């Protein structure tokens, strides 16, 4: 017999994702969510993450679309920005300055509460969808351990009146994010504990909010600068992207050993100190709207439910809870819609539990090029605390794997065809072995490369919409 | 390490798409065939079967577009025709005639031959392929049993020459067909026996060209009788395609315990006593220009590679060797192209051995929709043979079975929103579970139901092409 009735813990994109994609396979789907949703683009308690510069790329942004036809539209009417890649950003990597070639991907950038709003506004319409804001999930019921054991529902607190009640159900998604309760909920079933790879490069994030020079958030690129050119030094980044309503999101970062600001006085500073100073020239005279914003979720991690035999039937995972990633490449909401997208494409084949367990095996493979991005490019950086069992990265030359990327690098900021396939897999939208294969190989050798730019690539007009002139 | 060299045993439909994709991504491939591959439409010994009725759907034809671009372009110019699916097509199913909807869906048609020549014209062109004509493989090499093996290589045989050879590969693909040798290849390594399941109505097919009367193969549909309505005696089916060169494709079908057309005058009166005679007035004036073909190629057939913990490194298995299906449903090179573009889209995250079974069982997972489809309609015909283990199968209520695919059948032929979908599930491009879904279940309540229709739904202008009335 099908599913009938749906729990998804979690109102963020996974859960929202998730939530369009059950109501039309099962009959009802119940919304457990612990924060109030709002009704404006507002940042809230349970996504914190919002606070920081947020990019949908391409492979996402494009799931999302098919799922739900015309999000993209309504996201730029509201005033979000489609920006091209490499062409509508001056980025500095560790090889040097990239060529603003025509662009071959893109990215949906602005608020991430908007984009919230906006996909909650075109997924949780339906009828048979019901939502229970200020609700928090406490446990799972059912049994795990041994043989045939299964999820029956999930015990939800209601936090205006702190009544506890009982919510049966066919199939429970967990989506509540990498603050997820999963392993203890699994632990008071007797289910065994979860295999779990681990790349943490001690990434953190320091974020202000900036009224950007008028005009520069439609005329002005975005600027990116990605300072690791030496291994044996901590990386330290910088981002400002324009969002909604004239203004920039000014995201600066660094791994473990390095130093962020922890005041408003020293934002510009750091900024002055990457390889090359344009942020802080960008960010001198603009007005902050907010102090500086900070985060600690810079990690790699990844559970494997696909490999448990104890693996209760009736309960995926999705989302951050199963895999979450170093948001400086910017594939976790494309990793949530890749969750929901999965579901969707294999839900009725699943069914007719050896359905529950296809399903969660069909999740863990979708979310794996997000994974071996991310973590192949952190392993190396000094002070990494990596605890993994993925051969793709432990059985690997560690020379071979840095000098390998430095000249993908090269390749990609002056090599057309280079550049191509780069994106690809930068948008999410190949493998990252597929820097490795004997196309990337032959187009890196054949393609031509231009000329080492010796200044930052900006047109001068511009220039002319911040303000400044000769880099 | 990465490999340097694959062999694909085999050429065809399967083995042309897999060389094509493993040249883009290993240094040197080899495909090694038994049969001298001609340069013009012909028939050969290798493929017997491309004399009786070929549908490319779009699933197939949309996969091997992808992989060769400009190929349906010159099909259509070679003369293949793009059939629409309901519109181009006048069928008679067991609850009346299709009501013709606009095109959902569609698939090419024209000679195999023809369409095996243009995919090998677009794929066997490229400087890393080396293709090895009148080339037999007899075995292979590596190690095998106990631990689980690994594969070396494949034993050649040169057949203008009489020669052995030693051809060593990192990869080996079995390409040879429903034919192939690989379960007595995977013993003479010690590789134990593959699990297999078997849905066997013992189909066997009768095919004869006719030229058709002109215009017809450009102006009037596809004809297609299934007469199955009754579930206690044998199926027996027909169906007169176009091809290029203005002929008519007619073949006809039966299941086990019914006798077909083996001599070339029983084959109209085969045509007469479908549920409706239309078939044989359209071919008794027709000109034939074969005798009839014969073929009892029509079992459903499926190996498990992807289950086998001693599966030999080295080595995979596609088309028709790995899993073949009752032809009349028409998946095979559909499946052929699934095959060769799941292997194009993980190959490179499958090496980077734990490649080689990567690779296969996302084969196996690709083949499951035309072997579940193919199994689930043929499994209940009378005196129908089985072996498997499919819960799908095993674990079902026959009247269940039975009662829901008259409902799913009697939805499509007078619903449109349910022919839509009963369309994208035949075509191969949404799986049969499909067909439980919410969605599907709702369409059937919701949607408006037309009128039956009494007649074959002919236009006018398409009856005085072919010269009848009524
Ligand atoms: C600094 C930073 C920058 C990032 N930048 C990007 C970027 O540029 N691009 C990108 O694609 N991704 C980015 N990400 C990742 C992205 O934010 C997440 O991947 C995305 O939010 C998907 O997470 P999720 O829906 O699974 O969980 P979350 O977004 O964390 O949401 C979890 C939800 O579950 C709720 N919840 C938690 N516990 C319970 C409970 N017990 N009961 C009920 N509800 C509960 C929470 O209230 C919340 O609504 C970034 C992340 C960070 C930290
Ligand atoms: C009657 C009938 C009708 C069909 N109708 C359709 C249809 O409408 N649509 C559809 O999509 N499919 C149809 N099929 C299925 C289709 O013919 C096959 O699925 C398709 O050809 C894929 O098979 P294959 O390439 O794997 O193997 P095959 O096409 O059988 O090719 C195997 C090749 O390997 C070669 N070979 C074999 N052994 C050796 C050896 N030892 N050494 C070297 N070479 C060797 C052979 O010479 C041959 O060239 C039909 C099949 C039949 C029987
Ligand atoms: C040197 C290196 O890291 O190579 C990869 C660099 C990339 C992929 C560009 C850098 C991208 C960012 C900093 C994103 C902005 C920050 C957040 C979304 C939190
Ligand atoms: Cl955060």
């Amino acid at each position: 017999t099908r599913p009938a009735h749906a729990v998804v813990l979690g109102a963020s994109m996974a859960g929202t994702l998730a939530a369009h994609v059950l109501a039309r396979h099962v009959d009802a789907v119940t919304v457990v969510e612990r924060d109030a949703l709002p009704e404006e683009p507002q940042h809230r308690k349970g996504v914190p993450q919002a606070r920081h510069a947020h990019l949908l790329w391409s492979n996402g942004a494009r799931l999302i679309e098919e799922m739900l036809p015309g999000t993209t539209d309504r996201l730029l009417a509201a005033g979000a920005r489609r920006l091209g890649f490499p062409e509508d950003l001056v980025t500095l990597t560790g090889q040097g300055w990239q060529h603003r070639f025509p662009a071959t991907q893109f990215a949906l950038v602005a608020s991430r509460p908007l984009l919230d709003l906006t996909v909650r506004q075109q997924a949780l319409g339906a009828d048979n969808i019901t939502v229970r804001q200020r609700t928090e999930a406490v446990e799972l019921t059912g049994s795990g351990g041994g043989s045939g054991g299964r999820v029956t529902g999930v015990v939800v607190r209601d936090l205006d009146s702190g009544r506890q009640e009982q919510l049966e159900a066919d199939l429970v998604i967990d989506a509540t994010g990498r603050g997820s309760r999963l392993k203890q909920w699994l632990a008071a079933l007797g289910v065994p504990a979860l295999e779990e790879d681990v790349v943490d490069a001690g990434v953190a994030y320091a974020t202000r909010l900036f009224k950007a020079p008028p005009g520069a958030t439609t005329h002005f690129p975005a600027v990116n600068i990605a300072a690791d050119d030496r291994v044996r030094e901590p990386g330290r980044f910088g981002v400002v992207y324009p969002i909604e309503g004239g203004r920039w999101l000014a995201t600066l970062s660094c791994t473990r050993g390095a130093q962020l600001p922890t005041h408003e006085d020293e934002f510009i500073p750091f900024a002055e100190n990457l390889n090359h100073p344009i942020l802080a020239d960008l960010l001198r005279d603009a007005e902050p709207l907010t102090p500086v914003f900070g985060s600690r979720s810079g990690a790699n991690r990844r559970l494997y439910p696909e490999r448990l035999e104890q693996w209760p039937d009736g309960l995926l995972v999705i989302g951050d809870s199963l895999t979450a990633f170093n948001p400086i490449y910017g594939h976790g909401m494309s990793s949530a819609a890749r969750c929901a997208t999965t579901i969707d494409r294999e839900f009725e084949r699943s069914v007719q539990r050896a359905g529950t367990r296809a399903l969660q095996k069909a999740i863990g493979a979708a979310v794996d090029d997000p994974w071996i991005l991310a973590a192949t490019k952190d392993i190396d950086y000094v002070n990494c605390r990596v605890s993994a069992t993925d051969p793709r990265l432990i059985g690997v030359d560690t020379e071979q794997r840095l000098r390998f990327a430095e000249a993908i690098t090269a390749a990609s900021i002056r090599s057309p065809k280079a550049s191509e396939i780069v994106t690809d897999v930068m948008s999410l939208n190949a493998p990252q072995a597929e820097l490795g294969s004997n196309r990337f190989l032959m187009a890196m050798r054949a393609d031509e490369r231009l000329p080492e730019l010796t200044a930052p690539p900006f047109l001068p007009e511009e220039l002319a919409v911040v303000g400044l002139d000769a880099a």
